[PDB]
């Protein structure tokens, strides 16, 4: 009778990952592994939008002055939802106001376009107690955001580098339970928007012949659209048939214009740049409780805060005991506190470990199934003889392979390398 | 006639690092270069944290509810350096209250102390204006942060582990300009402190006999321990003779008494947790300000946001741009957009320019060493013979190498693998 929700809960008890205390209502806590996670996320989206989809990542403060939110139109469109902050101050919901004081804050050449910038900031939103669910919806989050800033010419095939990178998560590294796992919403201008209905109209036009040249399949979702733009909501379903969404595509003809955005063009004209913002997860956070939501914990390996464990069959025997220490010493990859080595960039640490409880193998085995451990590793007295390990997948234990301990290192690698 | 401030400010400028904004005072914003050196230095951080000295890492909320501050004894102590959040609520200036929420969430056995948890929030204070400067002193900023909860017997090989990192950075891994690069401030007692006077004698006996066996010099710093506990303080000196605060370790035998924190023991029976704090970096913007106050600008190989320039010799020879090219594409090691191919985990990308601007050799060459590239790349007609690249280093550019494609991909890994 489970919900989402409650299935992200029962998986978070069952392997540590997350917490939530009444002091702090609607953040969230990320235990060691929960963390993992969430790091794991980032590091695979930053190497994406850095080495593959041109996008420099940058820092911006957490707090600005009330002017700059009036300025943006967002003190006017969202302050009931705004954190306030005292000594005047609004703790952000969105990064893009920050984003448009960097842009304007050099001279800028059509020669620099389109300008790609990436933040993942902590959010905060105002949510009413009531609305707030799991890690769904949250009062702080991480958005994967950015901003690019572009010319017109430029706007269709950045949207569709965009929806790339969002098939790469969505139809590509990450299974979810159309034959695409998501849906578009067209969402179009909402009561409250700043800006004339002209220039509104136009960018609408130009979102639906980007979408109908996609051939993606689209819905019309009238009156959703940001207070800046319309958009192109990503929306992915739950088991419940309940839909959530995830990544974004705003475009923006109305913010450049309150920021007097302006860069050099071609003809060395003066022309104000359109801006894109867009999401690939959403939030990670969002992200996360739907992956929970298809997987019900069992993470691919490159994700799983559980990667492999190593069980002797009899914990007291020697032989045992340095053949799984042995193992667990190389995957992990680990350098002693008592020298001043350093550990080197670029090395491979993977999540291994041992249990040599005192409890017959056969519990043992069961404990680590209820964790969800990539690989069960065994080592009994005919693997000390092979010097080599009984080692099975999680979802495949029927079958099994006996791996040197060089041999599931480079298949470790290998797993983590391509996102398996 | 330069002091630190102006020279953080001379590079910054230089090399596009960061900038500041009015609607946001004491806020720094990180520019894609200057957020690259952030992000290297914590990427180093982390992986010495997790995988050399025993850390987990956690991801904990910024604001919390009026109570928790007043039960830590954080609203009676510094309720004016701290930001208010209006719907009752605080900003939080450090990460210790959130640590013990967590700690007190589960049981916990003497069987998983040290238990140390590390954190990298950012963290505000309502820093005076008068006080704000540059990157040593904001209102934001991110301390590589860790609270350790160990046993009596403990706390000696804990601090003194936390010496060891303190070491790698200081006095190893980067040069700064006695044979160590800080000294160490005994920071005591101060005018007001929460718990017994009995208790807090016993924390300053400790530390100083730990300091006496380190053999590191130290000074006496009266009145500026924590409110919650004794502490060392590593001091740091700028060029011009005054000291700052970076890492520091504080004992602190108190907020566990107040978050009621308890693990059972050997015996079964229920004892108080020591809890130690701890900071590197100190913070990340204060550390990078004294690097910059050293190095003026020239970066270490892996830490260089510019570490390398290609440079034609003539931007019009065709033979010289596809050489010159095709190191570029294999150093940077980009992936196009326009396939699904995602970029692998744990490759090597690295920070390498082509200058082909329609300028005389000589100009171009003295603008990548005003910008202080690692190494300079240049191509000419004998180099394409050879199909070997001129290559010289930023600080030694009288003596160089002719190396291949190849070669210069190796020599890169090599230096960043080992933080050279
Ligand atoms: C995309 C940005 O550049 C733009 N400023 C923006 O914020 N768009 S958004 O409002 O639609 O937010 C983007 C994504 O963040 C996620 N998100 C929004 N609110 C929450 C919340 N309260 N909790 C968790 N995730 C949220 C959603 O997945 C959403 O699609
Ligand atoms: C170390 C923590 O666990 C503890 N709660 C703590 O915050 N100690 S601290 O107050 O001494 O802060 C640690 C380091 O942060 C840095 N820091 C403190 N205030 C600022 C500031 N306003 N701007 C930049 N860096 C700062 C200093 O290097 C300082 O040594
Ligand atoms: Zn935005
Ligand atoms: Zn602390």
């Amino acid at each position: 009778s489970a919900t989402p929700a409650t299935m992200t809960s029962m998986v978070s008890q069952r392997q540590d990952l997350f917490m939530t205390d009444p002091l702090s209502p609607g953040s969230m806590f990320f235990l060691p592994n929960g963390a993992k996670i969430f790091n794991k996320l980032i590091e695979f989206m930053k190497l994406q939008q850095k080495f593959k989809f041109g996008f420099n990542e940058v820092v911006t403060p957490l707090i600005y002055k009330k002017t700059l939110w009036e300025k943006s139109g967002h003190w006017e469109n969202y302050a009931d939802d705004m954190f306030k902050v005292e000594t005047e101050y609004g703790l952000k919901p969105m990064n893009c106001p920050g984003h448009c004081l960097i842009f304007g804050k050099k001279d800028r050449s059509y020669n620099e376009l389109p300008l790609r910038f990436s933040d993942f900031s902590p959010l905060h939103r105002n949510e009413a107690s009531g609305a707030l669910s799991g890690l769904t919806r949250l009062r702080k989050f991480h958005q994967d955001d950015g901003h690019i800033f572009c010319t017109p010419s430029q706007v269709k095939s950045e949207i569709f580098n965009s929806l790339k990178l969002i098939d790469i998560v969505y139809n590509k590294i990450f299974p979810f339970v159309a034959e695409s796992n998501y849906f578009i919403n067209f969402s179009t201008r909402p009561d409250h928007f700043i800006g004339d209905l002209k220039v509104w109209n136009h960018a609408e036009q130009v979102l639906k012949e980007i979408l109908e040249e996609s051939g993606k399949p689209w819905k019309l979702n009238p009156g959703d659209g940001a207070f800046y733009g319309p958009k192109l909501d990503i929306m992915v379903t739950d088991h419940l048939r309940k839909t959530h969404q995830v990544a974004t595509i705003q475009l923006d003809f109305q913010l450049p214009e309150r920021f007097d955005l302006k860069f050099k063009d071609q003809d060395n004209s003066y022309k104000r740049p359109i801006m894109i913002h867009r999401a690939t997860f959403g939030s990670i956070e969002r992200f996360m409780a739907l992956l929970i939501d298809s997987n019900e914990g069992r993470w691919p390996f490159w994700l799983n805060p559980y990667q492999a464990v190593i069980i002797p069959v009899n914990t007291k025997n020697v032989q045992q005991l340095d053949m799984c220490t042995a193992l667990q010493k190389k995957l992990r990859n680990e350098l002693e506190a008592d020298d001043m080595e350093p550990v080197p960039l670029n090395d491979w640490h993977f999540n291994v470990d041992l249990d040599i409880r005192n409890e017959p193998v056969g519990y043992r085995i069961k404990s680590a199934i209820l964790k969800n451990y990539s690989y069960l590793i065994i080592v009994g007295d005919e693997e000390v003889q092979l010097q080599k390990y009984n080692i099975r997948e999680r979802d495949n234990r029927k079958s099994f392979e006996k791996l040197t301990m060089s041999q599931i290192w480079e298949k470790f690698i290998e797993l983590e390398k391509n996102y398996k």
